[PDB]
């Protein structure tokens, strides 16, 4: 049913170690929990090749293997894991609404756990044309570009999957990569007739008229840049900034850009928590992110059950 | 037997072990001073199922063993030693154990919250009552002593006292049936199903059965802070107070894990505390402007 699929006690945005640990604890509290994860390969832990300082996990382990263990634990105890990119929130009421292309999820408690693989929109025109042709969510905006020209910037798992989303609609998908993509999964993407590869090309500028983007300026390997007509530009370059765009300035931020939280990981908005590297503390380690998620889950259990005290989850 | 270290960590639970793992990986000479590896909260947990990244069935002391092994693999020195006192009055902190005086540029308090508040027990602290048999054992040669409790610390501590006392009167709430080694000693008198009503003594303990030393090893839920003797600020709830980087009111001294007595008493939270402290310690000891993450 609609209520079964979309209405939860706890909605967690982001499935890195913070979000998965939070879900493990809320699910073990028998709170109906969903993780909305845009791409399990895009988080900081998932891209770590070999993690050797996660306490309790010895030997050689890849980050994406460690994360898979954590995700499987959360699901084992009842978490619903969904591939879904959150692009907006309505935080003004006791029931929070969470907007994805897969539908609107609702939660009595909301957890922001999207990490800090983001970047400031530094390409000239990029900030200027946000919402007017510049986008970071192909599953949300792809359908608006049926039979239109689009540009995808970046070489990483997210860019490849988002480019494939856009091949379902666009007349042409211009893929701008800094290096040779052959370095599958590229093969599958490059097999789409609409994909045009621009290897070793840099995106110089995004331009348009008042109505929105009309072209990009690019420089590929001769002293003179060229203009490429396009109406949608999807940029998937990785950075070190907290991923907070979809929050639309609705929670307080520290001067460093991270989400501000109190001692129980609660943001400035009641019923909304922030955990892991979205907080942009200096202590960017997987076990610290996991600890944040645990604290938030314990605070959420007290809040949703109106308990007098935090209740630890102890084996006896 | 070196006693000088860059970082001294008091307590080898998940907080202390994680801290050591990170400071050692930072190339800081690190020692863990652990009174009993079986006495921490994680070590007594029979099956932990909510430590993220460790699926399936695991005993608490096996999880701790992995963490301890990780810290040592990257260079930590692990020592069995009970801290009974501290000198924090100088930049190099001094840590007193029966095994010697350890010193460190940075000190970490990581003793957890298996402690208990003091039946006349408090009145006689330091005269008759004691909580460190490795410190006071020699003082009770050929004297009657009482040991209270059935747990890893009590059995090990009772065996220490058999080396000196004329009689070891062991008060247990239930049948002890490492107990076999202890009960085989001729000086051990077992008082099963016996509860200690009170402690009585003179100005100089004298009884509770006549005795002169009473060693109480009952488990509780209170932060273990007696050995700090009020030298760092404590929260109204009894926990050690720390700032955002886990630093106490004394610069160069950190507090991590359940010694802080926050409501969030979970192994992964304690481990996270230890990581934060280690990163702050690395910045402090190298006079860095910024925290340096440890990334592969
Ligand atoms: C190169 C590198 C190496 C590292 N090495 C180590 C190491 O050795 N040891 C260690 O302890 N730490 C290491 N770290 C740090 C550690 O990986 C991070 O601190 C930790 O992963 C942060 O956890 P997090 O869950 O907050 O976020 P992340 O792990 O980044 O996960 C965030 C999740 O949110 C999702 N997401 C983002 N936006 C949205 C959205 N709008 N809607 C839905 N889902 C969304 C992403 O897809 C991702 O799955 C490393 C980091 C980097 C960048
Ligand atoms: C019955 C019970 C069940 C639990 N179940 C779970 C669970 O299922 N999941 C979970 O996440 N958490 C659980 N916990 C909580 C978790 O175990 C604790 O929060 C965590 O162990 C605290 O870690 P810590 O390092 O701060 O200290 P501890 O793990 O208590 O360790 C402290 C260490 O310091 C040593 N020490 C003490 N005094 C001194 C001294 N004077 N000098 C030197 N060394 C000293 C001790 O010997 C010990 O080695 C449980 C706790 C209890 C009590
Ligand atoms: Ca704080």
């Amino acid at each position: 049913s609609h209520m079964e699929q979309f209405d939860f006690d706890v909605v967690i945005v982001g499935g890195g170690p913070a979000g998965c640990t939070c879900a493990l604890y809320t699910a073990r509290s028998e709170l109906k929990t969903v993780i909305l994860d845009k791409n399990p390969a895009a988080g900081a832990l998932a891209i770590t090749h070999k993690i050797a300082n996660y306490p309790g996990v010895p030997g050689e382990m890849s980050g994406d293997h460690l994360l898979e263990v954590m995700r499987d634990q959360a699901v084992e105890f009842g978490t619903v894991y969904r591939r879904a990119q959150v692009y907006g929130l309505d935080l003004s009421e006791p029931v929070k609404k969470v907007y994805t292309p897969e539908g609107i999820f609702t939660g009595r408690a909301l957890v922001l756990a999207t990490g800090a693989m983001g970047r400031i929109a530094s390409i000239p025109g990029e900030a200027e044309y946000l919402g007017r042709g510049v986008s970071y969510c192909a599953t949300c905006d792809g359908a608006f570009y049926r039979n239109r020209e689009v540009v995808v910037v970046g070489l990483n798992p997210e860019a490849v999957e988002e480019a494939q989303v856009l091949t379902k609609f666009a007349s042409t998908v211009h893929w701008i990569t800094p290096k040779d993509p052959h370095t599958g999964h590229a093969d599958e993407l490059l097999a789409h007739p609409s994909v045009k590869l621009w290897e070793k090309t840099r995106l110089i500028r995004i331009k348009g008229e008042e109505a929105g983007v009309t072209a990009v300026e690019v420089r590929h390997p001769e002293s003179d840049s060229q203009e490429l007509l396009a109406e949608g530009v999807f940029v998937y370059l990785q950075g070190s900034k907290p991923i907070t765009d979809f929050v639309a300035g609705q929670v307080e931020m520290k001067p460093d850009g991270g989400v501000w939280v109190d001692e129980m990981m609660q943001t400035s908005v009641p019923g909304v928590w922030g955990i892991g590297d979205i907080r942009n503390t200096p202590f960017k380690q997987a076990v610290v992110a996991a600890g944040d998620g645990c604290i938030a889950a314990m605070a959420i259990d007290r809040f949703l059950n109106s308990r007098k005290a935090i209740k630890p989850d102890w084996a006896h």
